[PDB]
């Protein structure tokens, strides 16, 4: 067992690990697990050895993605898509964010206890991105239950259990390919104001891209769109409700938003570790993985590190440094984090502006998602105390 409330605090278990052998191979996991940050950094940092390559027996056009190309090809498919999601391209999409938050906002406007999850993080970030790419949010049911298909992680450890899984995804991963590729005919005919459209008028002009990379990055776009920002704000909303001392800090000094979501990010990563594999054989903290082994850079134990975190498990919003990792670190640093902390920042100013004595709801359950890819909330009952 782990019940809900261990899986959603792993960090005993963190700590254990990093104050004794921070890379260690797991027999039952078969993965070497990195705990410590600078482990964790020169993991993420040595691309050329801990690859991205993610070989499966047919590649997925999620396989062809951004998330999981080595250099040379990583380079030039990041260049092509780059200048679309800067901080300053994504400032643009500030009065959309704030328009779309509002009007979620005043969709519940009656209810007098709420469900932050299913009225207002979950939406909001995949309006935006169902905006980015060009589709039609009447969408979102389907693009929801693939999404969390392709980020579910196993209920047991049966093999049963894990095999139909992997099917579910296969299956999943198949129909969201073939939903793009019909977006990108429609597209070809009646192109748009969207990144799919940029992306074939790059193509047209002679960039080296296939189509089934357009639909992968898409695909990737969706899930995020889906599966992280989200988190990110409910997980902030989580940790103002468990630390009242900060939430009223916050409402007295509202600069400290930014600076509060940046801890978040540290305290309750959206994301608590990737994957990669052993391109050769290499020593780590004095340990020798071998080519061809997989490994678990855990960004969410290395936010808890002492040696760069002074007083590590405790939350502070005002918290400086704050050198974190929860968009990643190196050449896959996250392309939609500007995108993300707009996001969750516009939507965080308005529902403390809005509801300053929030808090639990008295039907509130902790509910984790099942994921090891994403760590969050099913569900955050919260009443607004007007
Ligand atoms: C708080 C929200 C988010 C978190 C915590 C997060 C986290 C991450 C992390 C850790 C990576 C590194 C992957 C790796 O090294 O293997 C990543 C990559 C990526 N993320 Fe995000 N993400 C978030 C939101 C978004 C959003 C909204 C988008 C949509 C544009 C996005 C798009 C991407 C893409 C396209 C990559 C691949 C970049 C590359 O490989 O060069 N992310 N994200
Ligand atoms: C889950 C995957 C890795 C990771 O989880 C991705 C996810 C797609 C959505 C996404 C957007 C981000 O900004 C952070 C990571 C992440 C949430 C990917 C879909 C297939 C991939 C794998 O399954 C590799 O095994």
């Amino acid at each position: 067992i782990q019940t809900k409330e261990e899986r959603f605090n792993p960090f005993s278990w963190y700590e254990e690990m990093r104050n004794t052998a921070p890379v260690q191979w797991d027999e039952e996991r078969q993965v070497w697990d990195v705990f410590h940050y600078d482990g964790v950094k020169e993991v993420l940092e040595q691309k050329n050895i801990f690859s991205s390559d993610r070989r499966p027996q047919r590649q997925t056009a999620l396989g062809t993605s951004l998330i999981n190309i080595d250099p040379p090809k990583h380079a030039e498919m990041r260049a092509l898509v780059n200048k679309a999601f800067t901080p300053k391209a994504m400032k643009a999409w500030e009065p959309k964010i704030a328009r779309i938050t509002n009007e979620l906002l005043q969709e519940v406007e009656h209810l007098e206890d709420i469900d932050i999850v299913e009225h207002l993080s979950y939406p909001l970030p995949v309006m935006v991105i169902a905006d980015i790419l060009g589709v039609p949010i009447e969408d979102q049911r389907q693009f929801k239950d693939w999404s969390d298909i392709i980020v579910a992680g196993p209920s047991n450890n049966e093999r049963e259990t894990l095999e139909k899984l992997q099917q579910e995804k296969m299956k999943a991963n198949d129909e969201l390919e073939t939903y793009f590729y019909r977006i990108i005919e429609e597209k070809r005919t009646r192109p748009g104001d969207d990144i799919i459209s940029v992306l074939l008028q790059a193509k047209e002009e002679g960039k080296q891209l296939t189509d089934e990379e357009i639909v992968g990055f898409s695909i990737l776009l969706l899930i995020a769109g889906n599966e992280t920002t989200t988190n990110l704000i409910s997980n902030t909303i989580y940790c103002l409700m468990e630390d009242k001392a900060s939430f009223e800090r916050l409402k007295r000094e509202k600069e400290l938003l930014p600076s509060g979501i940046e801890e978040v990010l540290r305290y309750r990563s959206p994301v608590q570790a990737l994957h990669r594999i052993v391109k050769e054989d290499v020593t780590l903290a004095g340990k020798k993985l071998k080519a061809g082994e997989h490994v678990v850079p855990w960004m969410g134990s290395a936010h808890r590190d002492a040696e760069y975190f002074e007083d590590p498990e405790v939350f502070k919003i005002d918290r400086k440094p704050n050198v974190h990792m929860a968009f990643g670190r190196g050449i896959h640093f996250c392309l939609g984090a500007p995108l993300a902390r707009i996001e969750a920042k516009i939507m965080l100013a308005e529902l403390i502006d809005r509801y300053p004595q929030m808090d639990w709801s008295p039907s509130f359950e902790l509910k984790p998602i099942e994921s090891t890819f994403v760590y969050g909330l099913k569900e955050l009952l919260i009443r607004k105390n007007v």
